[PDB]
């Protein structure tokens, strides 16, 4: 999706 997995990068 949102690249959620990503998002760690900035919750």
């Amino acid at each position: 999706g949102s690249n959620k997995g990503a998002i760690i990068g900035l919750m």
